């Protein structure tokens, strides 16, 4: 099902402990709530949600098998934001800064993935 | 030039740069060809792959992580500017898969 690599609990307790924190990062601890911001179109537009604390919950259930498959839900996270929202939106900035982040500390993560 | 750097170029840039879908991403953004007067307006930093390898091929980048943001705007930008329904979209989430299916094996530096 799952394990806990090298990579994993890299990106859990320095990649994510880092973008949780941020000041920019409170819209994406939770999951988008449609019906509380008022948007009856973001599950027609946006088919695969996710958000950090889902991601969160999985690296602590040791629900991914590899760094990669954790790492392609912070992409999905941060492309849905991107898909979803307008341009001029603040939340397209916070995206892109919290990104730039993931991709500093990615680069600094553990060459061989070992259980 | 960097162990981080030549991964890079050897492996992800080569992958991407002959996927079937790199087509609409190996050039600039060309906004008169496509008809795109507003192009520029929304999108103020372009990128394109072939801005990428000539800058890998040119030792231009000092970090690997430069060159991963240069990587992460193009297809940012994608996303920002086309409709979400448009194919490009699609095309951009593919090759993006593969760009983090391989800077999961990049080296540290
Ligand atoms: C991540 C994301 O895509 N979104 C999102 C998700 C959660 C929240 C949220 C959580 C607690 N309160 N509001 C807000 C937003 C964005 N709104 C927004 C963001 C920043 C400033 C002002 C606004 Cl209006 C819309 C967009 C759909
Ligand atoms: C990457 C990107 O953002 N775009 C882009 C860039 C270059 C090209 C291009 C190069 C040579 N010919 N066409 C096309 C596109 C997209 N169009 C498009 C893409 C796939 C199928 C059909 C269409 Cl209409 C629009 C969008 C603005």
């Amino acid at each position: 099902p799952g394990r806990v690599t090298n990579q994993l609990q890299y990106l859990h307790k320095v990649v994510m402990k880092a973008l949780w924190k941020h000041q920019f990062a409170w819209p994406f601890r939770q999951p988008v709530d449609a019906v509380k911001l008022g948007l009856p179109d973001y599950h027609k537009i946006i088919k695969q949600p996710m958000d950090m604390g889902t991601i969160k919950r999985r690296l602590e259930n040791n629900y991914y098998w590899a760094a990669s498959e954790c790492m392609q839900d912070f992409n999905t996270m941060f492309t849905n934001c991107y898909i979803y929202n307008k341009p001029t939106d603040d939340i397209v900035l916070m995206a892109q800064t919290l990104e730039k982040i993931f991709l500093q500390k990615v680069a600094s993560m553990p060459q061989e993935e070992q259980e």
